[PDB]
């Protein structure tokens, strides 16, 4: 058996697929199984119609046993792309060993698997080609920033929702195709615990529109509007400014700031570093909930 | 040496370039020794144009020695897109290991090797992706669908025609550039024998014309067109039907619907899974052959 | 530790970030120390436009300590993708350890290295694809063609200017964007010593325009335009032949055409094959330089 064949078969068991059908319609994806209870993590744009269609939309979960069975959705954060769903009953479940997403290097031989009985499946094989890196990833649900993985393993529709794996069959991430990039799962324990527990996450905002901005003054996040009422009016950030640091982490761009105010306490007062015409201004803003009542 | 490399310079004699010529135009690809009375194997649209204007054009194999020898076509399979030229005798020739295919597992490193002699070829690495993949494949000749072997090594102009190798330096699979896909050594030594041995390849047709549709009533390829006389007219299948299974195989669209067909036996009784607005039918048919003269 | 972590921390401390800003600009790119005196390599479209405009461009270097150093220009070749920057007064420099890339083999496992601390940087894997391959390179500065290693590891803007690196964590490449390819380790050796040297490089002229053409009587660079006092109208070149060989060196096309005038030497008799009107006639051609007073 080949090394990264080895790998795959061991993992193959934990990994799922998800079908997700209307009366006119279809959408598949992949997913991983993390508790042997049935709970199971994909990313949030397998399932986004279903979740905004609910009455017209059917999602099942089939197993690499051919088993196929009904699932129900426990919760999703639009914002890192992920989703959590359960199947009710399922025994010999062969759930899937979690790893360390910061025990990660860059260089680390990965596999990207897909559901083996997927349609148009795919398993990929690459290194670990950047850390920490800020990606965009854009239905009716927002567009976001994630802090992730980036490989040179190819990223696709036949393996997004499945599992980064590294060389001891562990999942270091969580891939989505929403050259590739993968959820770390540390984040992805994060968000999968809480909306295991509250069928939500409640995650910081400013009220800041940014866009990005790169010259030999300062370099960052340039404020394009400041909402009424929001943190950052009566932090006193105003329209123009570039904003470099947010918290303990600086920002280069506009899709590095996104990371940056999620990552902030919400309620809890934090620095935020500006240029305002020539001049180093440092404001404090007290950041809000993005959901008050589920908070 | 590395141990890429190593695999690489051993298969190295074993793969040719193919080169066809006319007056203002000319088309290079790969090929394979198969055999040691000179038979080489290339895919069929490197050789597309030298076939339907033999007048105009002149088709050489040149070797890995720098040696030019003219070559001669015996047949040529567009459905499985396959060839086999004729080297006349030419003594010392390396011939190819071929493999199984059927002993091949996703995760297994593989290297999709080209003609070392040719303009522009290339040998990449990947491992293998997918396993029994239908692909569709597009001059004059038919477009058709194989059920392939899919890897992420790259498989382009330089390498087409070439061999994908195993770790042990045997031939598994036909690269075809017409993201990786690669006909199975299996399926290229039935068409080769054919093709050797009568310089034709008889296929199962029904004269079926189908689409792909996906729902939660019933997936599969629906029929878009019944031809007059055909074996499905006489078997009872309708337009608007959505077949399901083609004999022992399932068929999720239109694209793994050619694949079964041309698995079926010519002359013999095979059940057709149907659904007919609501209603499962089960339909009997016998494929006739696509060539009844060669046949 | 993995194979291919091992071989990038390694070399780490000796791949740099090139900053070039202006008021209302920025770029970004990668470089390779290869001498203890401050001596950096990138190629010559990471600093192209902070060479044609100094007045309003600033360009630093940033180490992977985090440490942002200004750099000086002492010389840069844009047909071959080369430039050599100076930082000055730098101590403790990690040097990269430079191979040879006559002892490179295809199938040998590369990484293609970019600096740590880049805003989008990447560090991707794969083998050498294709040796002595010539690949036609793209502000107002000159198209080119460098007769390159090909690899299946992707070159891009993250690593373009960085190594490639076999896996003695030697450099034998120097990546460029302008799949993959990199600029041979010898090759970069001359052009670099020469612009340490003398701030220059010459390259031979001839004076010719040509345009690829490829048919069965013969293949080659079709003359498209000579030059008036040019090598060739003194040698017999005339409009519409067909170079088929330049020196020592067979021509397959215009890009390979551009790559064996540049072997050539200066000032040295050379023979020129030319198909005119059906018969070969061979010529004989001084090369000039193409800069007189550099020369």
């Amino acid at each position: 058996a080949g090394r990264f064949t080895k790998v795959a078969a061991a993992v193959a068991d934990s990994v799922v697929t998800i079908e997700s059908v209307s009366d006119q319609e279809g959408m598949q994806g992949s997913g991983v199984i993390v508790d042997g209870r049935g709970y199971i993590v994909t990313n949030n744009h397998v399932i986004s119609e279903a979740a905004n269609n609910p009455s017209q939309f059917k999602t099942t979960v089939v197993f690499n046993d051919g088993k196929e069975v009904p699932a129900n959705l426990v919760g999703r954060d639009p914002k890192t792309d992920l989703a959590v769903l359960k199947v009710d009953n399922v025994d010999n479940l062969t759930v899937a060993r979690l790893g360390d997403s910061s025990k990660v290097r860059v260089g680390d031989e990965v596999l990207a698997v897909g559901a083996p009985l997927g349609l148009r499946s795919t398993v990929t094989q690459g290194i670990v080609s950047a850390l920490h890196r800020p990606v965009p990833l854009a239905g009716s649900d927002t567009d976001t920033v994630i802090d992730a993985i980036q490989t040179d393993a190819s990223i696709n529709h036949g393996n997004s929702g499945g599992p980064l794996i590294d060389m001891d069959a562990q999942v270091i991430g969580i891939n989505t195709a929403g050259l590739g990039f993968a959820i770390p799962v540390n984040e992805m324990k994060l968000v999968a615990n809480s909306l295991i527990k509250d069928g939500k996450i409640v995650h910081p905002t400013l009220g800041i529109s940014t866009r990005s901005v790169s010259n030999a003054i300062a370099s960052g996040a340039q404020v394009a509007n400041v909402k009424a009422g929001s943190p950052a009016q009566k932090g006193g950030i105003l329209e123009n400014d570039v904003i470099v640091k947010v918290g303990n982490r600086a920002v280069a761009d506009s899709d590095e700031f996104v990371v940056a105010v999620r990552q902030l306490a919400i309620g809890q007062d934090a620095p935020i570093e500006v240029v305002r015409e020539g001049r180093h201004v440092t404001l404090t803003v007290k950041p809000d909930p993005d959901s008050t009542l589920e908070h």
